[PDB]
């Protein structure tokens, strides 16, 4: 399987081989559905996001933190085989997106007979 | 301000003071949110959450991941203030959970005059 | 929450925290029932005890050992809440001492109301 | 003294040589008494047991812990003389085995005079 | 050569090129034939077993071990030519699993005179 | 239980002790049965093997290869029981030898009563 | 995003990518205009280009300098789109060379509907 | 310039791109010509040769050498370009041989205007 | 044997004493033969060469290469043994060398008879 | 020959092995006749003693030591032929202790013939 | 096999094992025959030689030497089966001692029965 | 106290110092009395010790050995007063030498009152 | 003294040198007699010798050695005299050559008086 | 070519060899003609020479120096060719000794015919 | 005494000062007179020159060599007085350049007196 | 010049070599005229010497000592010239001996005129 | 044995103290008898030489050295007993010099004795 990754960001990744299709799960916490873009072609997925920073009040500051101040997150994916993007699908619930993408004809493997 | 972080899982936390009120602010995806349990006394709050873990079928395999497979998270937080907790408030949007927690009038502090 | 720890000897320790009250569990291996000192106050516990040596024969001698040979052994625990001594109550059974701890009413967690 | 101890698990081991017998002690607190298996030929003495594991309620959960979770535990021990596994004794209390082999005629060691 | 191996387990793997066909050799030892699973499809191989564990009973315990114990295995292979998968075959013998493949018209290469 | 491996080539070994017999387990793949050589004495066993190696064409070559080319391959093991070798067994299958190997009366262990 | 940069001398680059075009800018101080080649063809482009060195009397001579002295400068570029060349633009001035290539139709990249 | 090397032995090798054919030369010193195999197909190059090895007679021996002796001697070259193996020529002389590669029409770079 | 090596150049050597005569061989790959110049006097062997560098056009560049371009290489040897250099030959073949060198005859061995 | 020594204190040890009996050397300054006790039985010998430690008044002090105080010092040896120790005999003179064992019948080894 | 060595000197040794015999070979140069000593007994081995020194002159003295001047060796060996020593052989021959020993009825190894 | 030490071999020396008198304590085992010297002036003792070495048969041969085999022993002892020689008194006995050494009359220290 | 050593194998070797000859040991163990080749001119010796490796049987196997298994041994020895190779002599014995060499008239020195 | 060079001071050295001759070069800034000694025999050339050093007033002092302040200077050069001394030459000019020396008639070196 | 030295090649140089004037001398072996250019203004001294490179014949060429080629070589210096340079002289024997420098009248040191 | 030493023992060494003749200086303290052995031929000379050790009596022992116990020394020296033996001298004062060596007529050098 | 030794150059030292005398000894080469000063007082002896340093003629110098040549040399030593310097003796012979130096009544041990 030959997988690249490239992007910038926070953004954990997982990659999910079937028979027929492929399965993407992202990590978007603190991110509007209105401001993801998704994008695929030929074996290539793109995934771009905002997230707004945190606005206090001058009364108030911060004495501790753990969370990123990155704006900007996105990842490239080329992926082990041909989709259809044409008949993909995607979901957003709980800042989790699953993105599920069929195979082309030219990319399901065959079986071959053992004895 | 004397802050004390104990727990296990991945949970990042940010902790923000103002004059009257503490807010705290954590990120929780994945997390459904009748599974999520929020505790105060004096100076203390206490989070606890449960994550579903990653069902495939036995057709499918996992060839690439960058989430964790903890299955039970929890946080143990020492505040700088005593809060009163039956003024508390909370909200859970987008995978992430916003707590308010008002100051007790014992904690609340004086101006001096600069001459 | 806020563990102390101190003390000489060998004795493993094992704590367990539920919503109204807190359970100790300690190794004692050799040591008479009658020979253990438990005391309590506010959020703090002692525990004391001594074992006897292993008394030979001068016929007799020893030629391999991996038991510790400390006479006097004692633990001192801070907890992270308030207990009610005057309500406690403990166990000792093969070598096991277990110790149950009934909380206070300014230590018990109240919960927030999510929306 | 050809001593060989091989196993798994916790248990700390004194072997006490005599004139005419052989002693072992062995620490293991937690385990019922009918959860013992011990046996004995030629010079090899074999000590199997378990213990089971800290049970808790939902609401419940380990803080703090230093008491191992190994269920099995075995230890084998090759001794250096011949005893007579007919006439051996053992003893179980406050978590501590203790077992008596007398030896073998063709072990038993005999004097040489010095002048 | 181009050549891609990924998977998980303990599977040693040879590759052998002639001018019209690629074979492959693989070594399953303890696997059932109706366990295993191949696939082919343009340049690329996949292979996928099962192998049972030891089963024991309680009277009998392993003393000694350097079998592994993973229980799913996988390879996948990306060949240096595109192969005709529909003209394929195999063969299962002693623990060893051998697979033949021809290759297409396309990747079949051709002489230059030299003078 | 005292344990000795020696030998050449590649060889993995399992041992499992019961209370009546000695069980061992071999990993052979591509081996014929026909090549195999077992022998046991007192408390010793000996397995010696021979593997063909690769054949190929002289159009044929190696472009890949983790499978070594050790010729000859033996084992000698010495075993924590007096084994009677006139009543044993052994089954080839899949590349997997298993040999059961009944005790001798002189080193049956017996049991000592705990009280 | 698959980019392959080879070549050599002193020549910065940088590559920026949008929807339906690939813009690339190149560093060349000291470069005539009529001395440049620029190619594409695929996903590859080629930048080739000469600096005359710096000429000077035999009275004068150099006592410092920082400026390298090589007299052929190229780069070869895989880019991760294949482009249409017929339809490209390249711009020259102060220095920087600037090259827009539009993208070809199979590399127009579609987006998935997220609910 | 995508180039990649692979085989076994001593074989020294340059390559030289122009606008229209790709030339490939190799050092083969004590080789005969009738034992030199060529093949290319699509962006694949291939070598293979044999040389005798040095001959003796008994009363003859080697006091000094740094000749190697290795006898099968391949290497497997991936090109930056498509070529056409039914025009090509090579030429074998003192010791080296040279290859002359014609490149495909779809392989050809095109000028871009600049202004 | 003292053998003494210098000059400069890439040119691997291999020297083979026999009973009367001594042999020398070398490697050089791309040189003409009417470029060779050998020399010999006493014990002392002298070999000069010249390889013409690689010429291509101006349109062609070479983005790969391990062929060294050192244009003059010479060699001087010093041998165990004084020949007579009014007997010798030499042959050039496929880019090897090889010199012949008879021994005189105050360096012939003689023979000594054990009993 | 196989050797094995344990024990604690200070007492360097000699063995020297004859045709038909061993004889053991150990050197013990400081001790008296009547507090060494000599044991031995197959192929096993015992040594143990005590030497008093060094009386002073309450005046007089120790400026400077080399001199150890250990109390109980004994040794175990493990020899290499099995003795008779019904016919063994020993000898205390200077601080030092000589004991002599005859060899038994099953130990004494027989000539073979060379030609 | 279980193998032990021991001794002083210089002594290579070589043991072989067969399926009813035992074969020693060892290394003596410069020692006479009549000053071999040769024993066995059980599973033991025992080996004894001596080596007269060179001897000069006093006009004579020695410039350079890798020979060494030990003048007493010996050798004990511990066999991995108990042989006959009453059926034993040897032989003396250009410095080499070579030695045949018989095995015992009860270390003969029994076959078997693969299914 | 200024002590000095010097000499050769392995003795133990232990110093007391009393208000009149000083004591020496030396171990010698294996020496015979009448090989002891013993001499004294102004604040300065010398002792002189042979040891016979250990005689063996040419039969018996010694296997393993930590007694050392110095046979001329020496220490010289400066002392931190001056001692009356005339009055000294020496004892051996088990390998133990005494002596007794009075002070003189100008090196017994007086007393100081405190008030 | 000007000594040169070379060659390949296993052969310790000695060197003396008188007032009026040359002599050479050299250990060669397991060679025939008719094996050995010796030659020698001016002030240079050669010794060439072959020993046949063990010969086993298929039922027989080599379970531990420490003897080289090298086939052709030879030394190359450069003398500081000028010998008389016609006048010289050799000796083998239980595997130990002996070469004596006279010395040159023009090598012999000459002694000089001293007042 | 062998080369020895031995001395003292500072001169750096360069050596032509022809076919006929010998040409060296020797560097020896600020010494006069009347002060250099050559000298030649064989195959060994030798140059002496002294430098004045630096005179100064009593006023005057030397505040920064690079130059060296040995007043002896010699080289000592083995050559390796035999030259004729009677036919050679020097010349000195600028700080710069030149030096020629023709060879003798059985140093030249004479031409094999390669075919 | 501010003395700033900078340049290229090969030079060594000595500054002297007095009391009315400043000394420099330099080292140029090998260089003609005609071939060297001196300036000086303010504080500041420049000397620049070329050496010719060593001319062979083709017949001839270098086996060892110490002098180094650069072709130019030039200093600059800067002094710690102001001079005047027109009254200024140089002198050039044996390779040895000597520059006199006369001081101006507000460089020279005036005495103070000492009481 | 050539010079090699080589031998045993503490000598110290001084060479000065002339014109026509070769001077030798060795330190030999403590060694009589007539145990000293000179001898030279060619080019090499050749020194032993024997001194007898330092002989106390049984009553004197020796506490401190920096001179070297060797019995044997000697020496032998490669020189840079042929030495005509027969004309040589030597003188032994104080413990240091002088040797006198005159050179032959075919390695005294001869002198090359400058111009 | 209280021993300083201090001073400088070259000179080794031998110190052997006996019951009524002690000895000196030291080498000395090279020095003149008439040039040696020797001094004793108390407990301390004081030895100073001077040497000669080694004369050449212009034509000669010095190629090889290891002789120092330090002209003052001197050494002062503090001895473990009082002696009288008026009975001394004194003797130089083939560059050593021995020093016989009697003790004084106060330093002459007495003998302690042993029951």
């Amino acid at each position: 399987t030959g997988i690249q990754i490239s992007g910038k960001g926070f953004m954990p990744i997982s990659i999910i081989e079937g028979d027929q299709h492929i399965k993407v799960i992202a990590w978007l916490p603190g991110v509007n559905k209105e401001d993801i873009i998704l994008n695929a072609v030929g074996d290539t997925l793109e995934i771009r996001a905002k997230r707004s920073p945190l606005m206090i009040t001058e009364s108030e500051r911060i004495i501790y933190s753990e969370i990123p101040e990155e704006e900007e997150i996105y990842r490239t994916i080329k992926l082990p085989a041909t989709v259809k993007e044409e008949n993909a699908s995607a979901k957003f619930e709980n800042g989790v997106l699953s993105v599920i993408l069929p195979k082309a004809e030219s990319s399901i493997k065959k079986g071959i007979n053992i004895e």
